[PDB]
């Protein structure tokens, strides 16, 4: 699957307590859809607990490029009942949680 180059969130480049160069999310990006799903809203995101506050890198090392880099990953990850492990950080914290996103129930 794949989606168009659309960004529905904010990303700020900074440094955490650890210092791995990561971008924190201020808005919601798990509430949008259009590829292999078509249903931008809030529902499946809350199932995993994806909300504003935590940062998403989805990369080994607790580091990320920017919204542009996440735009491709998200689109590629976008699938019907597709759940995969994501790496998030909390102000320099290391934690991993599985999030299941449903694009086509």
């Amino acid at each position: 699957p794949l989606t168009r180059p659309y960004l529905g969130f904010r990303v700020a480049v900074g440094r955490d307590s650890s210092g791995c160069t990561t971008l924190s999310i201020q808005e919601v990006t798990q509430t949008y859809t259009g590829s292999n799903g078509g249903a931008d809203l809030m529902g499946p995101a809350f199932a995993a607990g994806l909300r504003v506050g935590d940062q998403l890198v989805r990369f080994a090392g607790y580091t990320v490029t920017e919204l542009a880099a996440f735009n491709t990953v998200v689109a590629r990850h976008v699938r019907p009942s597709a759940s995969i492990p994501v790496v998030f950080s909390r102000d320099g914290v290391v934690m991993s949680a599985t999030i299941v996103v449903g694009e086509l129930e």
